[PDB]
């Protein structure tokens, strides 16, 4: 009944070009079995959306990577939000939602926007740049560590730590084992910065610690919730902004439309999230026997959701393989869906919008002018290097 496939969705060949294999995964059936890793897979929009929206059957507290926390020790103490189910999930979720609130966005927007304009002006003086190191990495590093309230020293640990986190969701392949081999210093830095005295007043980290007296979280929960933001809050935005720049570089007609109406910036970024899906995959674990698209999945099974494939499923999207900055993007699953849907999405969208606005107003052309290099990670999709020439408007 369930087709068995040998595709390794965590192989370098797959990362290098996932799209043919994602169509094979979709077209084989609504539910497949991946013999390489002994997990169920769902690659169509409908089943990805259904699974994400049934957290009782498809739980998160046994891990959202391959490893099952009922069978193996997690590589670090479980996240109190990502790797929790309701009800334990609910109040930590509420705290992070208030920390990363509309009011907070109002407080940081003008500085995020000025930082975005400044970086584009700086890049335009250089002309030829690497849109990864010099833009997609450099811009989030100039606003996000400061918005967290982190000291200057040790920030070189943040992207290595995030890479480790996202590799650690994957199977025990060489990418994961090498990441864990190298983890100790990045882990030590990140855990230390989560302590209340290390987080500058008015920042995200200080605000989490200040929320430890409401009956929602206790003081000993606040360090791990800071850890969540230092895990999920930087590398994702690097790859999201990198996706959007890569899209604009590959689709000049869409850069030209965005220049003509910079208010399209927010949707141009949302579409880049759908088109490249920086977070490619998430797992769940079944808490009971369940029917899903005609397959009977037993209890205690890992299920792998292909977010990138769901976002390119022709059953749900017209011309899914086109980048369209006026597409109605509502409903894509690049930020997830349901109770765990990205609690940091307002920060991500704010960074993406003000960077795309800056490019829309200041840049006339983005031309790839050098070898493109992909970056390989078990969970994140994005580039290592993207040489572009920027032409001023
Ligand atoms: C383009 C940028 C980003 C993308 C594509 C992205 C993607 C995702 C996805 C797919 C999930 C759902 C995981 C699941 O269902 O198991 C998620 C959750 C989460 N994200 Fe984001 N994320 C981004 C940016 C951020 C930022 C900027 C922050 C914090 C400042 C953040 C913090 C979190 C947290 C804490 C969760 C856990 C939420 C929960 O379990 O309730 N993310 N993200
Ligand atoms: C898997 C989605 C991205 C993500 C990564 C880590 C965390 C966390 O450490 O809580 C939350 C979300
Ligand atoms: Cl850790």
């Amino acid at each position: 009944t369930i087709p068995h496939l040998a595709i390794d969705p965590f192989s370098l060949d797959f990362f290098d070009d996932p799209y043919p294999d994602q169509q094979t995964l979709r077209d084989a059936g609504p539910v497949v079995y991946l013999d390489k890793w002994n997990v169920y897979g769902v690659a169509r929009y409908a089943e990805v959306h259904a699974v994400l929206n049934d957290p009782t059957t498809f739980c998160s507290s046994r891990g959202v990577g391959l490893s099952d926390f009922k069978k193996e020790k997690p590589w670090r103490p479980p996240s109190l939000i990502l790797e929790a189910d309701p009800p334990a999930h609910t109040r930590p979720r509420a705290v992070l939602s208030k920390v990363l609130s509309p009011a907070t966005m109002k407080t940081i927007r003008d500085g995020f926007a000025a930082a975005a304009d400044a970086k584009v002006d700086e890049l335009l003086q250089r002309g030829c740049i690497d849109a990864i190191a010099d833009l997609a990495e450099a811009y989030p590093l100039s606003v996000f560590p400061d918005a967290m309230g982190l000291k200057q020293e040790g920030r070189e640990h943040l992207l290595p730590y995030a890479g480790l986190v996202f590799n650690a969701f994957g199977p025990p392949n060489e990418l994961r084992q090498t990441a864990i081999e190298r983890s100790a210093p990045h882990q030590a830095y990140v855990n230390e910065q989560c302590q209340r005295p290390n987080l500058a007043p008015g920042g995200f980290g200080a605000c989490i610690h200040a929320f430890t007296d409401t009956g929602e979280i206790t003081p000993d929960e606040a360090p791990l919730l800071v850890r969540s933001l230092l895990s999920a809050g930087l590398d994702t935005t690097v790859n999201g902004i990198g996706a959007a720049v890569y899209c604009l570089a590959r689709f000049p007609g869409e850069l030209q439309r965005l220049r003509s109406d910079p208010t399209l910036a927010r949707n141009a970024f949302e579409e880049a999230v759908r088109f490249e899906s920086p977070v490619q995959t998430v797992f769940r674990t079944t808490t009971r026997e369940v029917e899903l698209g005609g397959a009977v999945i037993g209890e205690g099974e890992k299920v792998l959701m292909f977010l990138g494939s769901a976002n390119r499923d022709p059953r749900r999207w017209s011309d899914p393989d086109l980048y369209d900055i006026t597409r109605k993007t509502s409903g894509h699953v690049g930020f997830g869906s349901g109770v765990h849907m990205c609690v940091g999405q307002l920060v991500a969208r704010l960074e993406g919008e003000v960077m795309l606005s800056a490019l829309a107003r200041k840049v006339a052309a983005i031309d790839i002018d050098g070898p493109v290099k992909r970056r390989f990670n078990n969970t994140l999709r994005g580039l290592e290097s993207l040489p572009v020439k920027l032409t001023p408007a």
